[PDB]
């Protein structure tokens, strides 16, 4: 037995984004007053992009992943031309925004973002649902600042682009992008072309800047290995002594 939902049951309120299906509003819910996100998807979009059958794996992970550092899907409901997404509202933004307001995340910051999404990632794994697109874009803060994974080229790990194949240790390449996209302010392989950064991330070649530390570079340079089964297992991130020193929040 579940909730049925209705448009009717909310207060429609701005527009938080806009999407390539459709957009999503600030809303709340008429019964409860409760502040919570609603996405729009376009059925006609939807369909005229063979990702239907994305949209509908996804949505079945989402309802049933339940994680303080992974944005929640209350519900859906869907009428003759749209599809409904009932999603948690992150008070305070993407860490996109914020990355470049500040243009680089301090040691501190870093740690923390990179500890939540290892327990997210660590959730996600244990349910066997892997391949998170973390970018910043997709990762969302909530009231007190924590990290949300929200994701429903310069990320992607050597196996992929060089059409191998992979398993969960994509996530653990991903990380090391994103830490160091958040020390540096940009991801490490980023060139003028597609080309150029395909080659940059298969062969593994980015640099670092003076004020990235010793312990920050021991974690990215053993996140960003090449060979998959080089890289460190989730509970080896979260142990990582420049993780244990610097994050705000214990795993
Ligand atoms: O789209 C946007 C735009 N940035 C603010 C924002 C959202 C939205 C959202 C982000 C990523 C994926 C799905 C999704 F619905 C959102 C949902 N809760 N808080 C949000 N803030």
């Amino acid at each position: 037995m579940k909730r049925q939902w209705a448009l009717e049951d909310f207060e429609i309120g701005r527009p938080l984004g806009k999407g390539k299906f459709g957009n999503v509003y600030l809303a709340r819910e008429k019964q409860s007053k409760f502040i919570l996100a609603l996405k729009v998807l376009f059925k006609a979009q939807l369909e005229k992009a063979g990702v239907e059958h994305q949209l509908r794996r996804e949505v079945e992970i989402q309802s049933h992943l339940r994680h303080p550092n992974i944005l929640r899907l209350y519900g859906y409901f869907h009428d003759a031309t749209r599809v409904y997404l009932i999603l948690e509202y992150a008070p305070l933004g993407t860490v996109y925004r914020e990355l470049q307001k500040l243009s680089k995340f301090d040691e501190q910051r870093t740690a923390t973002y990179i500890t939540e999404l290892a327990n997210a990632l660590s959730y996600c794994h244990s349910k066997r649902v892997i391949h998170r697109d973390i970018k910043p874009e997709n990762l969302l803060l909530g009231s007190a600042g924590e990290l949300k994974i929200a994701d429903f080229l310069d990320y992607l790990p050597p196996e992929m682009i060089e059409g191998r194949m992979h398993d969960e240790k994509v996530d653990l390449w991903s990380l090391g992008v994103l830490c160091y996209e958040f020390l540096v302010g940009k991801p490490p392989f980023e060139a003028n072309t597609y080309q150029e950064t395909y080659k940059r991330i298969s062969r593994v070649e980015f640099t670092f800047p003076d004020f990235v530390t010793e312990g920050a570079r021991d974690l990215i340079s053993r996140l960003l290995k090449h060979n998959p089964s080089q890289r460190p297992m989730l509970r080896e991130v979260l142990e990582h002594p420049w993780i244990t020193a610097n994050s705000s929040k214990p795993s």
